[PDB]
């Protein structure tokens, strides 16, 4: 499986609109988002989120952007 | 108009899940707001003008930026 670093969580609180945003090693049609448990941000909850029909995740930018713009390498 | 993140988001979501503290911005269709806890009181937001990708719009029904037919800008 995946888990969450917790070093993210601790070091950010993931308060940043970029923290705690991954790629899917499953897929390039989406990422995984790092949701802190609680308020005491020690440990992360996976949420695995879909891009856009036809878009692609750009980990330079955080986000689900044209495919021409992809960092994911996967088939 | 001037945005101020509502309170009662801030306070019962801490902003933690990926959709919470997600909004429409109004100075453009091509991008968002995403306000951030501003303090531990967990009442007000830093608020982070975000854009779309080219082209595209803001979805405030799936509170992401969508091809521009599922706009809900205006």
């Amino acid at each position: 499986a995946f888990v969450c670093p917790a070093a993210d969580i601790k070091t950010t609180k993931c308060l940043g609109p970029k923290d705690c945003l991954y790629p899917s090693p499953k897929t390039c049609n989406g990422y995984i988002q790092c949701s802190p448990a609680d308020d005491s941000y020690l440990t992360g909850i996976i949420h695995e989120m879909p891009c856009p029909s036809g878009l692609l995740w750009n980990d330079n930018k955080k986000w689900c952007d044209w495919p021409e713009n992809t960092t994911c390498g996967l088939v």
